[PDB]
């Protein structure tokens, strides 16, 4: 509904900066799906495709990423069933990264030399929010260390930006030994939201929320919010469009089909801040 949408936004404008927080995922939501007719990497793709991984390992990774993607997007498997294979996927991929023994100290370059790209209008996005100290919660199934390097180098890792994702654990050689915490993956963001109660309880007054996502999973990122009064959900539908469009229309407040900018969120922010 166009009217239900403006009712929500008017709630937002009314509350201003004092009541606003942002929740958002990273991959394909702050970062582009494609650019100049070529696909852009996900955090995981950044690592797969870099010079610190052998030809043979990347072949094993693609062999994986083909088998397990096929299962993720299976129309007949219920998500109940997909869950273990998603778990299985990440475990093997990370296992293959681990053996490669990647240096903590070499991330800076790797990100620098990838084709990673942020949606149009990100400076304006991140700079407006910092200027009004609007809490930003970035919740990602990707790789925290790379995510973080993408936004630091883009010059937008502001003090209001809390990043929560799958973070790497290293040994005393500054060389990868695995991953901290319980795994975040596409199907369990709810479980992850509730685990971040400390964060949200400090924002008891920030009761106006804009959620940004690009998957059906992303819809659950708000489940740990203390006070909800008004909430707007923006969905970036980049792929599997004809399959999922009626679904997105039915759950996100705004669907943006293959929209590689942040202009819609910026214009809403324009009206609020
Ligand atoms: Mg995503």
């Amino acid at each position: 509904n166009p009217t239900r949408v403006e009712e929500i936004i008017c709630g937002l404008i009314k509350g201003g900066a004092a009541k606003l927080q942002i929740i958002t995922d990273f991959d394909m939501t702050l970062s582009r799906f494609s650019y100049k007719g070529k696909r852009c990497p996900t955090c995981h793709n950044i690592i797969d495709n870099c010079k610190l991984v052998t030809d043979e390992c990347r072949r094993k990774l693609l062999q994986l990423k083909e088998k397990y993607y096929a299962i993720e997007v299976d129309p007949v498997l219920t998500v109940e069933e997909k869950y273990p294979y998603m778990v299985e996927w990440y475990t093997k991929s990370h296992g293959l990264l681990v053996q490669q023994a990647l240096p903590k100290a070499k991330l800076k370059e790797i990100v620098a030399e990838s084709d990673v790209m942020l949606k149009e209008g990100y400076e304006n996005f991140f700079d407006k929010l910092q200027q009004h100290s609007i809490p930003v919660f970035i919740f990602s199934a990707g790789i925290g260390d790379v995510l973080e390097e993408v936004i630091r180098q883009a010059g937008v890792y502001h003090p209001n930006v809390k990043v929560v994702s799958n973070f790497m654990d290293f040994d005393e050689t500054g060389v990868l030994k695995g991953f901290k915490g319980e795994l975040i993956h596409v199907f369990n963001k709810h479980d992850g939201a509730l685990r971040n109660t400390e964060y949200f309880n400090q924002l008891k007054d920030n009761s106006n929320i804009i959620l940004l996502g690009d998957s059906q999973g992303d819809l659950r990122m708000a489940d740990g919010v203390a006070n909800v009064e008004h909430i707007l959900k923006i969905g970036y539908l980049n792929d599997r469009v004809d399959e999922l469009l009626e679904k997105y229309m039915d759950s996100y407040d705004i669907v943006l089909v293959q929209d590689e900018s942040l202009e819609v969120a910026n214009s809403i922010l324009q009206k609020i801040l």
